[PDB]
């Protein structure tokens, strides 16, 4: 079982897995059962924006999803992610479909991590921005059904050439470089990710969702990780 | 009068008011009496760094002071600045000395604020690693001058290199900061300065603070020594 820290955009209410009875954002530490959730008025076929932020001083991971009509949901959780994450990690995006299905299209993705040790404004830092994904995107490690098509969009799960999503699909995009999320003597580690998405469905019950995740370097899509496990977890412990 | 939010590097234990009995860092919302505080053993004459951090989603203002030897102190407060702060305000540095005195030298000051919404994102980043005699993007107040040594001297220093007593100075960024907004999914900022606090006297005073306030903030009077150039009295 890989280590996973994630912010999950859960579109399908699995009440078997302990998911509230509505779509929701959640914060997941090493389990699909969120540590904290908030109700999320998913808007069909609209372009949504997610922001994940964490600084290691206040030790609070936060997320906010928002749609252009003004509506948004926030969730936040307290943890020393240094306790739970390895020094070095990859970061990425995950999505999945089940019997219910939905476009898991990523239009934009950006990330910044910064390690500020004990000195004069000299920081280890990494910052990347993707607003156009391209067929051959050599700095993404695509896994599963994820393709970065020619439309400038990351499709984390399968889609027909006719705009209909495929069920039973799992996909993920990881930055190629490992990220220095922490190190022993590190007074401030902090990161933040934004991504824009289009989750659209002809279904009543689009499913399932998209997630920003951090896991160890040679993280692969774990088996039995589709639909409700959003490509992150092998099972639902 | 002019609302304030500060992170104070308070070097002098003023129990006549509300400090703790050791030098310290604290988060001040409208009052010198820190809403939270942490023990901070400032290292005389050693160059240190301070990082203020805040995002409008988690509602937690955080701050950490560290020196090169590894040592650092941290303090956080849950607070929704959007509720305490005008949409538009200036940010700055402030410092003061009293009977006891020390250098309040700023070597570097940087600042980022970002206001997002539904890639509609307004932002303001600035960085000073060298201050110059003619810093037209700083509004200097009180005894603050931008020395010839490339540093910002918030309180008065001698031509010799020693500190004045009973001094109070502050540097504010010229441009007003849009610190939050109506359709603001995220309104976050973060600020580090590096500083050199030096005394020969056995107990230095009084401290340095990063602060946020309305656009027309001026030093309220007599806030020297224990009030760190920020609040009029000790309420
Ligand atoms: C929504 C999001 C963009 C994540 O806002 C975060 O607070 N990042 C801001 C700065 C924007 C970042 O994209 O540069 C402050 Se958080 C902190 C900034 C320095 C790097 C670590 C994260
Ligand atoms: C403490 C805090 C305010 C968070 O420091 C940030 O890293 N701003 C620095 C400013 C560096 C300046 O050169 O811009 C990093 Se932001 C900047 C963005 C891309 C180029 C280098 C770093
Ligand atoms: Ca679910
Ligand atoms: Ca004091
Ligand atoms: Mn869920
Ligand atoms: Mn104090």
């Amino acid at each position: 079982a890989d280590t996973i820290v994630a912010v999950e955009l859960d579109t399908y209410p699995n009440t078997d897995i302990g998911d509230p009875s509505y779509p929701h954002i959640g914060i997941d530490i090493k389990s699909v059962r969120s540590k904290k959730t908030a109700k999320w008025n998913m808007q069909n076929g609209k372009v949504g924006t997610a922001h994940i932020i964490y600084n290691s001083v206040g030790k609070r991971l936060s997320a906010v999803v928002s749609y252009p009509n003004g509506d948004s949901a926030t969730v936040s959780y307290d943890v020393d992610l240094d306790n739970v994450l390895p020094e070095w990690v990859r970061v990425g995006l995950s999505a999945s479909t089940g019997l219910y299905k939905e476009t898991n299209t990523i239009l934009s993705w950006s990330f910044t991590s910064k390690l500020k040790s004990n000195s004069t404004h000299e920081t280890n830092a990494l910052h990347f921005v993707f607003n156009q994904f391209s067929k051959d995107q050599k700095d993404l490690i695509l896994q599963g059904d994820a393709t970065t098509g020619t439309d400038g969009n990351l499709e984390l799960t399968r889609v027909s050439s006719n705009g209909s999503p495929q069920g039973n699909s799992v996909g993920r995009a990881l930055f190629y470089a490992p990220v220095h999320i922490w190190e022993s003597s590190a007074v401030v580690a902090s990161f933040d990710a934004t991504f824009t998405f289009l989750i659209k469905s002809s279904d009543s019950h689009p499913a399932d969702g998209i997630a920003f995740f951090i896991s160890n370097i040679d993280s692969s899509i774990p088996s039995g990780s589709t639909g409700r496990l959003l490509g992150l977890f092998p099972d639902a412990n």
